């Protein structure tokens, strides 16, 4: 059978493939097999390291005879076995969104198919001739060929699921030789249509085992809890291959026997094993029984976790208790590797998550490799476990009957893969945009088959509803509905493409005091960009569009809450307030007393503590902590903070802010002691005529400047802004000041921007009508300008009026009343663009930090006194963007490193953002390595700023979050400043 | 064993400090294949080169120089170059007075001459390879003269069993190491022992024992003048490896120093100021018996003579391992 173009056939989708059973290893004992390491299992080989590779564009080119034993296999290339070969130097990187990038004619691929041959020789011991022989690939890219001794024994397809072959009649003591044919594209390809990049070859591991010839074949276990989840039953169904005496003994999480068992089973039979008193598995306390079967020379190992996940009216339930599901999606993507994942680099992305109040996990459109699953079983996670299924067609494969048995095995070998893990809760059918004939015989076979979890499927005896990117008051409308029998699931919400998700407070407020609502699940944990070098050497990360790759689908693949070196950005510590297990609200805050609600589902709340802090102006007065909390899941406890409102309002007649944090006590293995859950604020309310004989004004070409006792200040009249600004001498102004009406657009900004670039907002001019200076009879300058916002083919945007004040200290006030035309969408902004000199370094604010805000994305920022550099200003994306605004600050000064300096102040809170770079070099640029720092500091104030929404996907941005205002005021106040004597 | 730590943590915020921050720590230690593939051991010899052939594993030895050459496992390779002795470290600068006696001596650049060697196979398909060494260089009497017994087993593992001695009237030597050179794209570095950071025989109060996995640009500190650095004292097992995890394990009977960077001691000793410190591909890493400590010889006191490498007569016991560290 070879080479018949099984690849283009979908009747044949194996040959010779061994049909699918559970995840385990035979070992020797019970003390090899707790280490886990199957390596030191007499009866498995590895085979991975180095093999042989040849690379060919074609399948029509590769040779006839590569597959035969004695062919010369000197002058090929050595590839490391488990890699992809796209990051090894071989074809070029493509990323492509939910289109095809193959023409769509099922079910044929094109003729110039790109291919891999693989050779590796191996030995083999005498006594592995006497017992079955067995080869598994754990993961292979498209389809593969298989040759053992220059003889056929396999074709297999499929490629995020294992692949177990029979190696007895093929193999001999001594020597051998194994060849493998990969292909790029088949048949299968139609039903991988996953928005990631396009990988191939050998990525998985690769190994033989050696099982004797009467063998358990198939284990499947089952946690048998009842009613009142009070009584346990292991019921271990075992298939075997013949006659076994089958030897089986539990143990608890403590390491103590609790039952034993012996049994003679001829082919399929069940050990059932009771448990009087059970501890069950939930993702915050992972406790878990160990199951040991020995039969002759094989000991297998197993690791049980009792749950039981239901609905009962509308409500998902996990152990009798509500439960909220609070979770993000992840695919397994590297930086350099591809989909070649390592064990460390998960265990980092897990701990991570864990210490961002994360306990959900979504498989993200292909099942994972199985020893992710091992791993959650042990930090704690509940994984809805997806199928390897994305026909996004547009067609319509999914009613199209001749294509069923291809769609019902990528949920038969999924689900007999994953059966034993107790972190899976939800069987999902894959990505579903059409509902079709195929999915709902999927969904009749997982159900008909396990009965202990939930089936999931998105087109819609369905178990739970599913939506992707609703609006706020879509699932509102939808809790309080009466014909809403099902529970609600936010399938794929608050897309995190650019700057952070918005409105994702919004979501948790409705999704708290409503049941009918099951929680959710964000866009992405990773951004996908590749780690690549330019030739300058300042090593970057690429995404789509980078290698003239076709199609490009450039910036959609970034879209995540970390960078691709795992830092976080701050969409991870928006997302980690939000869902924190432990909200503190005000019980008549002037005595000092406050409720604490638990939001634990099955923990209370005796590991942590409430820090408090009283302060005024950034400035501590007092502090403490609290003993420790005991609150039971679901309920609230009040507490009593020892502060005293009698010394501290008698200091300076302010207001007081007081901090509460919630920290834990002991160490986690993620977390150390001190380390901080949550945090709450809470308000609480408590020269004489010798300087006017210095102020002399002349004007010459326009240029009216204002001597003073210790300052000079320059301003153009025909353009209304001033020029030039000193304090004893120093420059503090580089060039012109001007209003600014544009920011470099984010990525959640897709749609609107082409009506700003269309309406002409992209660069606007200013023209003054009318200037006219005073003096007023107490030294003090009034410039009044009438001004317009215009750009060159349109009506103008802005018509308004600004009053410049120059005192006799030297202060610089400005009042601007403005319009704006009625038939415009909404600004970016309005602000005042300042430019500093060279060498302003140091930003020190009074207001919400310590890092970016806006006027959606604010809920993990926190009011104080912070003092930072202006390269810290700066969050570096991935696409380059408007980043680094602080909302509702309320005084500002960037100076030098010694201090010299000015200082910004309002009448109401204003934004304010200091950095190295114009918002044109932010909109021009297209990479990191592109962007450059200029010497001078850019300093913006704006009146109001757009938010950032989630309007890559899904709605858009909200009403009171967008800059619809026709008629406002400004009321900025300018003080140059000398900071260290003030 | 056991290892219980008791670390001194604060309560209360400081204006310096935050709830949770260590002020001390204490430590306490607690006192609590058959016969199937020696078929597979094939040897052979041509110009030298000794060539030993298993199950999953190929090693070729230089016999004329005493060293392994090629490490394999899995068809993998695992050294890119001969493995050396070496004597020489980068300069300190608490060593600017006895750094004139070391270069005056000649203990700048040394070679190795090999007297006789000698391979033989035990009657358990085990290799054991004899040689009588000397150390030397160009104008003076050779420094150190000892003898070395290389063995390979039928898993693939290489032990060493140097006994060396050294001339009576020499200072004391910087150290007394193996070097071996491991290729491009070993990464982490995994190891058992005091850390996360450097240690040596006297400067090591600020380390604490456990189990510690980073980078090899992690291991690297960064000084202004570039001198010696990275080295771990008293660990108890080590592995040096990619990042999927394929690389060497290193142990011995009594605990060793550890280095891993990318930089030889030469480009260390050549170089002035940091950027003229060019990074290697490769990964440069040293198993060494003992290590002289850093003392404050700049100002003041010398060396102590606990502290200093004063031995003349010592025994090594290194084993070396082949390993992918994802089964093992």
């Amino acid at each position: 059978m070879e080479l018949n173009r099984e690849w283009e056939n979908l009747s044949c989708l194996h040959i010779g493939r061994l049909p699918a059973r559970a995840s385990y290893i035979p070992y020797e004992s019970a003390m090899t097999a707790r280490t886990g390491k199957r390596g030191r299992s007499p009866h498995v080989q590895t085979l991975n390291g180095n093999w042989k590779f040849r690379y060919y564009r074609s399948v029509r080119e590769v040779d006839s005879h590569f597959y035969e034993t004695e062919t010369d296999v000197s002058g090929w290339d050595d590839l490391i076995v488990p890699s992809c070969w796209q990051t090894n130097g071989y074809d070029q990187l493509h990323y492509t969104n939910v289109n095809y990038p193959i023409p769509y004619d099922p079910p044929f691929v094109p003729d110039d198919n790109p291919a891999g041959t693989y050779v590796r020789d191996f030995n083999l011991p005498e006594a592995w001739t006497k017992k079955q022989t067995r080869i598994v690939f754990e993961g292979v890219n498209a389809c593969f060929y298989l040759w053992v001794n220059g003889r056929f024994v396999g074709y297999s397809q499929g490629s995020r699921i294992p692949a177990e072959f029979d190696l007895t009649p093929f193999v001999a003591a001594g020597r051998n030789r194994l060849a493998v044919l990969v292909l790029k594209w088949c048949d299968g390809t139609y039903l991988e249509d996953q928005d990631v990049w396009r990988f191939s070859g050998i990525y998985r591991d690769v190994y033989l085992l050696s099982r004797d010839n009467t063998h358990i074949r198939d284990v499947f276990n089952q946690p048998l809890l009842s009613d009142d989840l009070s009584e346990g039953k292991l019921r271990s169904e075992i298939e075997t291959t013949g006659s076994l005496t089958i030897q089986a003994e539990l143990r608890d999480p403590a390491g103590k026997l609790i039952g034993q068992k012996e049994a003679q089973i001829d082919g399929k039979g069940a050990m059932e094993l009771d448990v009087p008193q059970p501890q069950l598995w939930n993702a915050e306390q992972p406790r878990l029984y160990e199951l040991i079967l020995t039969a002759g020379q094989e000991v297998l190992r197993f690791r049980v976790g009792f749950k039981k996940v239901e609905i009962t009216d509308g409500i998902f339930r996990i152990n009798g208790r509500a439960v909220k599901l609070k979770g993000v999606n992840r695919h397994d993507s590297h930086p350099e590797l591809g989909q070649t994942i390592p064990v460390n680099h998960m265990i980092a992305d897990l701990k991570l998550m864990k210490r961002h109040n994360i306990n959900t996990i979504r498989t993200s459109h292909y099942p994972n490799d199985p020893k992710f699953l091992d791993l959650c079983d042990e930090f704690g996670f509940y994984i809805i476990d997806e199928a390897d299924l994305e026909c996004h067609g547009v067609h319509k494969l999914s009613n199209n009957p001749d294509w069923k048995e291809a769609f019902v095995e990528r949920a038969v070998r999924m689900v007999e893969r994953d059966k034993n893990h107790a972190s899976v809760i939800i069987w999902s059918m894959g990505n579903e945009s059409g509902y079709g004939d195929n999915h709902i015989a999927m969904a009749e076979w997982t159900k008909a088959r396990d009965a202990s979890r939930l089936v999931h499927y998105e087109g819609a005896c369905l178990d739970l509803d599913s939506r992707m990117y609703p609006s706020v008051k879509e699932i509102e409308r939808y809790a309080l509905d009466e014909n809403s029998t099902k529970p609600l699931f936010l399938c794929e919400y608050s897309h995190a493409m650019g700057n952070g998700p918005g409105d994702l407070q919004d979501y948790w407020n409705v999704i708290y005091r409503y049941p009918k609502l099951m929680g959710g699940c964000v866009w992405e944990w990773c951004d996908h960009g590749i780690a690549a070098e330019t030739p300058d050497g300042q090593r970057y990360y690429a995404y789509g569009g980078d290698f003239g790759d076709q199609p490009n689908d450039r910036n959609f693949c970034i879209d995540g809450l970390v960078f691709p070196d795992r830092r976080p950005h701050t969409g991870l510590l928006e997302l980690k307030q939000v869902i924190a297990p432990v909200l503190i609200e005000a019980e008549d805050v002037a005595q000092g007393r406050f409720r604490v609600l638990n939001r634990y589902d099955f923990s209370n709340l005796s590991h942590l503590a409430v820090s408090w802090k009283l302060e005024q102006e950034g400035d501590v007065l007092q502090q403490g902590r609290s003993g420790l909390l005991t609150a039971a899941p679901g309920e609230t406890e009040i507490i009593s903070l020892p502060y005293d409102l009698t010394v501290a309002q008698e200091e300076g007649t302010g207001p007081l802010t007081l901090t509460c944090s919630v920290r834990q006590q002991l160490d986690t293995p993620w977390a150390e002691e001190g380390y901080e859950i949550a945090f709450y604020q809470f308000e609480l309310p408590g020269q004489s005529e010798e300087y006017a004989g210095f102020m002399t004004i002349d004007e010459q070409d326009g240029m009216l400047t204002v001597r003073g006792f210790d300052f000079e200040h320059v301003f153009d009249l025909k353009k209304g802004m001033p020029q030039q600004v000193s304090k004893h001498g120093v420059p503090l102004l580089a060039s012109l000041a001007r209003f600014n009406i544009w920011r470099a657009p984010m990525d959640n900004d897709m749609n609107i921007r082409k009506e700003w670039e269309a309406a002409g907002l992209d660069h606007a001019a200013m023209k003054v009508y009318r200037s006219h200076w005073e003096q007023k009879p107490d030294a003090s300058v009034e410039i009044h300008v009438d001004f317009s916002l215009a750009s060159y083919i349109f009506e103008p945007f802005v018509r308004g009026n600004a009053v410049w004040t120059v005192g006799v200290s030297g202060e610089i006030q400005l009042k601007v009343h403005a319009e704006v035309r009625e038939n415009l969408p909404f600004l970016p902004r309005f602000g005042l663009e300042l430019t500093m000199p060279k060498g302003t370094e140091e930003i020190e604010y009074y207001g919400y930090g310590p890092h970016e805000s806006y006027i959606d994305k604010r809920a993990s920022v926190r009011k104080g006194k912070y003092l930072l550099s202006v390269d810290d200003m700066f969050e570096n994306y991935v696409m380059p963007q408007e980043t680094g605004s602080r909302y509702g600050t309320e005084w500002a000064i960037a100076s030098t490193v010694q201090g010299m300096g000015l200082k910004f102040t309002a009448a109401q809170p204003f934004s304010f953002q200091a950095l190295h770079y114009t918002a044109e070099d932010l909109t021009a640029a297209q990479h990191t390595y592109e962007l450059k720092r200029r010497p001078e500091t850019i300093v913006t104030l704006d009146y109001q700023m757009s938010g950032t929404g989630s309007g890559s996907c899904g709605p858009q941005l909200a009403e009171p979050y967008r800059f619809t205002e026709k008629s406002f005021d400004f009321e900025l106040t300018i003080q140059p400043i000398f900071k260290e004597e003030e």
